[PDB]
RNA sequence: GGCAGAUCUGAGCCUGGGAGCUCUCUGCC
């Protein structure tokens, strides 16, 4: 799984 | 025991730019 952070995505997981 | 949302990061930090450390509020079966 993914999530935006901050000026990016990141993953974390699927 | 399992899947997913928050978002200008909802948010601390780094042996950072890493499927990293972490951290909060909630749903569904």
């Amino acid at each position: 799984r993914v999530r935006t952070r901050k000026g990016r995505r990141i993953r974390i997981x699927p």
